[PDB]
């Protein structure tokens, strides 16, 4: 009877300023905007501030909390053409050993995962060792030159790199070639060699350390960029210290042809860590967010669940802080709706990306980066994404049959999507209409004869399901979808 899981993603600097103390550090001074207008410095948001919005999250039925890095990241800005760029993201650090002191000290980390406990909810830490910060070799004053330090002592600089610790190999300009994916900068961010005993041990010395303040998991960052073999590495020195850990990598696929997805599957298969879902999310924004049909969902899903050997572990998503919010995509809070659905009743461990059950996006340049980091803006558990979030996952903890179960399309066209989840015996039916009113002829299902109640109560328009006896599989004839529903029938005791 495994666990079943439910994440909400939160880069820390953008969801909620607890503590104004912070906000611009003596150590660190000057890229903190308190008017929110330039989107590439600090914001304010810190851990005190998430600490105090855990009932907020636990309100929506979240197991989980993807943090973005808390790990200390550099004290001056990468400025690019006059523009301050300040790491307000995290993923460019300077110490694996310290918390980001714009987010808070060691005590606001462990007050913050002590009440995510507390609250049922583990702590998956966003980690990112393939490199450290933008570095230009031949000009120390850009940034911090890439600097890496331990617990504050400077193990060295990008110009300077007396123990080896970077590839000095130029940027990584043949995106399809594994070896420059993983020896060259991913753009100036200075490369770290894990190949160096100096280093490995470093990283490795590093996620204990954050073990032993308790965390749940990795999200690992960049998977692709370092080597798969040490990846597992990784995997096993974590698996030492802790049996019951969530680990999974970003290993960004372009699309359903990109070259490298089979080293997405190697990855995923072998190394410890499993995968967040990009074939499946491409999947879900062509029809929720384009208007494609049905069978290019079901037929990615059938496909992953074939390739991958544990598609229960996958990491699902409709939208993430690389790409455009499904609302910048396509602003219809009906279709936002049936996706979040979609992914709730999916196999695999779904992910509500910060602010998506507030209808948060802003649209400049498309939605995309650093647009689709808008601040929190409201915690109203009242919306109806709210609601629809904290109903489903209640049905993830009552039956294996969403996160664990079989996948069976029961009836797939352009706009209507019907699917069967099954785990023993425990069945859950869907019916997804994202087109106009329509009347579906027969489908077929194993769940018993009777009438079943929709189990989200018509909060997406749903209806009854008249399930027939068959003799071998049960029939409903004549299925009426209102248009923009959702549906949800199980024979699971709510
Ligand atoms: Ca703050
Ligand atoms: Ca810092
Ligand atoms: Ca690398």
């Amino acid at each position: 009877a495994p666990k079943s899981e439910v994440i909400y993603q939160v880069m820390v600097d953008r969801f909620y300023n607890g503590d104004p103390s912070n906000d611009d550090p003596e150590v660190s001074k000057g890229m903190f905007d308190p008017t929110h207008t330039n989107w590439r410095m600090y914001w304010g948001g810190d851990l005190k501030g998430l600490t105090e919005k855990i009932p907020y999250i636990k309100g929506m039925g979240v197991t989980a909390i993807w943090i973005s890095p808390v790990v200390d990241n550099i004290n001056k800005p990468a400025v690019y053409n006059g523009e301050i760029n300040a790491p307000y993201h995290g993923y460019w650090a300077r110490d694996f050993k310290r918390v980001e002191e714009h987010f808070g000290t060691w005590e606001d980390f462990d007050n913050f995962v002590k009440v995510a406990h507390e609250n049922g909810i583990k702590v998956i830490l966003d980690f990112a060792p393939n490199h450290t910060s933008p570095a230009d070799e031949e000009n120390p004053d850009f940034a911090e030159n890439g600097a890496l330090y331990d617990d504050g002592k400077l193990l060295g600089t990008y110009s300077n790199d007396s123990l080896k610790l970077f590839h000095h190999n130029g940027s990584i300009s043949n995106w399809n070639n594994l070896k420059e994916l993983q020896d060259k900068n991913l753009f100036d961010l200075a490369d770290l060699d894990q190949s160096n005993p100096i280093v490995d041990k470093y990283l490795k010395d590093s996620i204990k350390l954050w073990f032993n303040h308790e965390i749940d998991g990795v999200r690992l960052d960049a998977a692709k960029h370092m080597p798969m073999e040490w990846v597992k590495s990784f995997a096993n020195t974590i698996y030492s210290i802790k049996k019951d850990v969530l680990l999974f990598g970003e290993w960004m696929l372009s699309g359903p042809t990109d070259p490298l997805y089979g080293y997405n599957i190697q990855f995923a298969n072998t190394t410890g860590f499993s995968v967040l879902d990009f074939m499946l999310n491409g999947a879900i924004r062509d029809v929720f967010g384009k208007g494609y049909g049905f069978e290019r969902l079901n037929d990615t899903l059938e496909d992953t669940n074939k390739d991958y050997e544990n598609p229960y572990k996958l990491v699902t998503f409709i939208d993430n802080h690389d790409m455009p919010r499904f609302l910048s995509l396509n602003n219809d809070k009906d279709k936002l709706h049936e996706a979040i659905a979609f992914i709730m009743t999916t196999r695999g461990i779904p992910v509500i990306y910060y602010g998506t059950e507030q209808y948060l996006h802003n649209d400049t340049n498309g939605g995309n980066d650093p647009y689709n980091r808008p601040m929190m803006e409201k915690f109203d558990e009242s919306t109806k994404a709210y609601t629809l979030i904290k109903e489903l996952s209640r049905l993830r903890q009552l039956t294996p049959a969403l996160q664990y179960g079989t996948t069976t399309a029961r009836y797939v066209s352009d706009d209507v999507y019907i699917y069967e989840r099954q785990y023993g015996k425990d069945v859950v039916l869907v019916a997804i209409n994202k087109g106009e009113k329509t009347t579906v002829k027969t489908v077929k299902t194993s769940l018993r004869k009777g009438i079943y109640k929709d189990y989200l109560k018509g909060l997406l328009k749903g209806v009854e399901l008249k399930v027939t006896k068959g003799n071998g599989e049960n029939l409903v004839q004549d299925l009426t979808l209102p248009g923009n529903s959702v549906s949800v029938w199980t024979n699971v005791r709510v």
